């Protein structure tokens, strides 16, 4: 049984509401997607980093037990080219939960940005037994946001 | 204007409903306490570790701009004999607001510990002019505490 924590603070939402069908629709995996709080992304699980978009609002990682998560910050955040992000940790980084990895502006982001929700995503779904997605307010590296059995 | 951000995550209690009365009679000086929702207090300013106890529950740190913070976890804790927490960082470390500074249990804290609240205090109050406490839920690194005008 995996535990996947937060990336991000806020309030977690529906895959299914995120105004990207590539997210809504589950083509790229499943998950859930959260209302950001606060000023940075964390290292959800412990493991690796394996990309770091080129604009910084996005980014991979692949825990040790195996699971590949997707952590895309906002819809279209593309657009921005990079303006709100500050890169901290490095691609192919060993990191353990809590681990900053980006940095942004929530202020500009919100204002400038299309949407804000960010969705975290398990990208290696047929090696997945179960996926337990939880609910409520979360916080940084701290709160669980969904259980798997893989 | 010195913005004092969140050491840990929790609820802004306070000072005086602290059950112990150098806090509630402001004797070491004033803020606010938290209960706690985490599982690690970290820099609520940028500046330098000043002290860390050594049963690894209490922290000092001044501030670039001058102000001396004590963070103290819980109520007696010191009777835990350093059980529940890992000391992170080091005592004259260099540290900007949100490295580590202490990994805690909450759950065993929780249950062993004769309380939880954490009181986050300035020291030199006399260096003070103003002080604006903030209220409500906080979240690590992220949420800001008390406003000072100093
Ligand atoms: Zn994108
Ligand atoms: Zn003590």
């Amino acid at each position: 049984t995996i535990e996947i924590i937060a990336p991000l603070s806020g309030e977690i939402v529906n895959i299914e509401d995120v105004p990207d069908v590539v997210f809504a629709e589950k083509i790229v995996g499943d998950g859930i997607a959260i209302k950001p709080t606060g000023n940075k992304m964390v290292a959800p699980v412990d493991g690796t980093i394996g990309k770091i978009f080129e604009t910084n609002h996005a980014f991979s990682i692949e825990s040790d037990s195996g699971v590949e998560l997707f952590v895309h910050f906002g819809i279209d955040t593309v657009e921005l080219k990079g303006e709100g992000f500050k890169r901290i940790a490095e691609e192919g980084q060993r990191v353990k939960v809590g681990d900053t990895v980006i940095e942004f502006d929530l202020p500009l982001l919100e204002e400038k940005a299309k949407s804000t929700l960010t969705p975290v995503v398990i990208s290696n779904m047929d090696e997945i037994k179960e996926l337990i997605k939880l609910s409520g307010s979360v916080t940084v590296g701290e709160t669980p946001v969904i259980r798997i059995k893989k």
